[PDB]
């Protein structure tokens, strides 16, 4: 139903001296995947697309700590395509906090709080990137406890992973192969934050960025 | 330095110079600042900010109210600052979320609401953003809070910050633009769910202030 | 019938310490009168009042060697405006070379060449800075030479200075004070071009930066 | 290098994933490089062009037939990679106009019109901009132009090059993109005054063909 921009599993990406990266990752990186510009682009189609199935009202749900950027660029456009509305439309922000935590066995969420503003709303959740589903998951029956009157998912990218298959999200901005990215929204112990595209983290990259 | 000082005298720029939304054709008096000036100044605020923390850690840490704006425009020119450093300095952003009371006769009680482990803080470089300052009580409460997990060091960045006798004196450490005693809307500040879309603060108009209060 | 933006004589502009600046011309300026985001700002209602009165068909006529920046800017916002359009709306840039020579005496100006493409078309100058008003006033009867149908001025900026007032311009981005100006758009013999915003040339980047 | 080498293969992006306007929504088949695509690898260019052309004061020479966005967009990047210099490195910025005959089928033969003291060139190091390349022999017959007014040095930078039999072997310096042998518009290249306001580049479609010709 979209399943948005597809990078395909042959040949992904670009080579590293084809763009402009930040000389303190010149080892830190194997290829780079979705240029900026590119991310902008896409993520610019993704807001109209919201506007079609959302608008009766909108409420956009951003990720507390880690998935501010994205949530920030997807808004901006939106803010984008309101301006020209012959009424001036009415559209709430909201947050919730969530942290993952490495499993033995099982897996741990600790979330969120204060979402009185979701009852009989139009509910956009906004994740960073899809690989086992868990997140979108735990987000859905989430709000799904506070009687929403519509919800949808949005996440700027989906990898191409084993899943239990759940929910499948109804915005994608990008299909990429099953390899570790940093950048963009995506950080790795709070390095790459700098950098503006979607790459793979090298081996160089994960033993030099700790933890 | 109390940052672009905005006057009493003539107050902004009249609105038909400016690119502004048809529906707020109403609802507004001035322009007082252009997006483009807003990205001009925040700009370099981030030099400012790297001079006096930079190559330390620092961890970003965003007052959130209604929304964000300037704290992720602030962060984008930060880390384009960064993408030239030898070593790539890891920068931690954080979020501290406030709900709104008692309306706003006392603001200086503050309910926060998205308080993660706070005692991350401890002995690390804080840089606490917000987009406007009034009469300061927000923020000096908050310093409170913030100070008891004793950082290594603290130091405050607004937008704005409001010339009003209802001042108590609090002065952030970076102002972006120091703003005459008007009620603004725009950029950063929404106006119950409004004026997301309005680019530019501008002065909030009777007839707006009407059409869209709660 | 709209001066612009007008910024008056008395405490022009801002303190050089509030905006970014090149640090190599820390010492060849004296205040800074618009920064690079306001220009751009005000730019934008300025292609937003060109379409009002343009648009029957419109041909935006830019000045060469110097006027590049300006055009490209408003042209981009022009562009913006037209996408949403619901037929395409055709519209052709054109190209007059134009050089003034420092004065005994008398004016003068080397002109340009290949401007067919005006015959009963709606045209548009565009200008960087409007001082003595003979860069306007030789376009202007340059242009009527060619039997357009229509002929407006558009100029970033007009300086409060004397002039034979002759053909006040039709869309002006800002009025400044009686002082030499630099950046953006207007460089002083080849620096200043990374300069982003524009401000008033020092004595020390006058005597620097030669000729 | 051959810059981004876009496939024969799968060729580009499906329409309704990016945004494009109303009006072209049936004048395109794809969409080979989306806006932001465009500037991320232009970033990168005038990076390499600053590599090897940098601190020497270099002349922007524009290859300007019916825009040059390009252009802009390459020495916006330039000025902002000079923005850091210690010296403030003067950068000489000129245009080459040329009007186009027998329409396209003898490319080779240039007839310049903006042609100013050529003479300025001499003892330079040029550096001269071009849109799409495709046959190359506008190229190489500018260069026989330009070289005889014996400048330092002459590197050619092309935001497309066009992978074509009938290429006649010319490479530029700096390539943006290597791109199918199919006719593209949006971004910086028109078609009769059309797709001006078009971003990206895509390829034009027949029903667009027809709509939009001479
Ligand atoms: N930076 C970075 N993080 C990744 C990546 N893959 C997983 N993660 C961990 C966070 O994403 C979890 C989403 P889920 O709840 O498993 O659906 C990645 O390719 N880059
Ligand atoms: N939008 C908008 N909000 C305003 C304005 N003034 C106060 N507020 C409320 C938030 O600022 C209070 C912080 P404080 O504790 O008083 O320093 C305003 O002029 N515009
Ligand atoms: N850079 C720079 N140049 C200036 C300035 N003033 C004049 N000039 C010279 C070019 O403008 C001539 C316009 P005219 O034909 O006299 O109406 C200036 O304040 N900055
Ligand atoms: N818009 C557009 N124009 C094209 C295209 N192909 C050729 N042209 C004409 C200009 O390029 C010719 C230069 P050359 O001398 O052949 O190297 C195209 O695919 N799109």
């Amino acid at each position: 139903r979209s399943p948005g921009v597809v990078i395909s599993d042959d040949e992904p990406g670009y080579d590293l001296d084809l763009f402009c990266i930040p000389n303190h990752y010149a080892e830190d990186l194997e290829r780079v995947f979705i240029p900026h510009g590119l991310i902008m682009d896409r993520t610019e189609r993704l807001a109209r697309d919201v506007m079609k199935e959302m608008g009766g009202h909108i409420v956009a749900l951003c990720v507390l700590k880690g998935g501010y950027k994205f949530f920030a660029d997807l808004l901006d456009y939106i803010k984008a395509l309101n301006r020209n509305s012959d009424r001036s439309i009415p559209m709430t922000v909201d947050f919730i906090r969530l942290k993952s935590y490495c499993n033995q066995s099982g897996d741990i969420k600790v979330i969120g709080d204060d979402l009185s503003t979701l009852t009989g709303k139009n509910v956009l959740i906004v994740e960073d990137i899809i690989d086992t589903g868990k997140t979108m998951q735990t987000l859905l029956s989430l709000v799904r406890q506070y009687n929403p009157k519509m919800v949808k998912v949005a996440s700027l990218l989906v990898k191409r992973t084993p899943r239990s298959v759940g929910y499948k999200p109804d915005f994608v901005g990008f299909e990429i192969p099953d390899k570790f990215v940093v950048g963009y929204a995506l950080d790795y112990n709070e390095y790459f934050r700098d950098l503006n595209h979607v790459c793979v983290i090298s081996e160089t990259g994960k033993a030099k960025y700790k933890a």
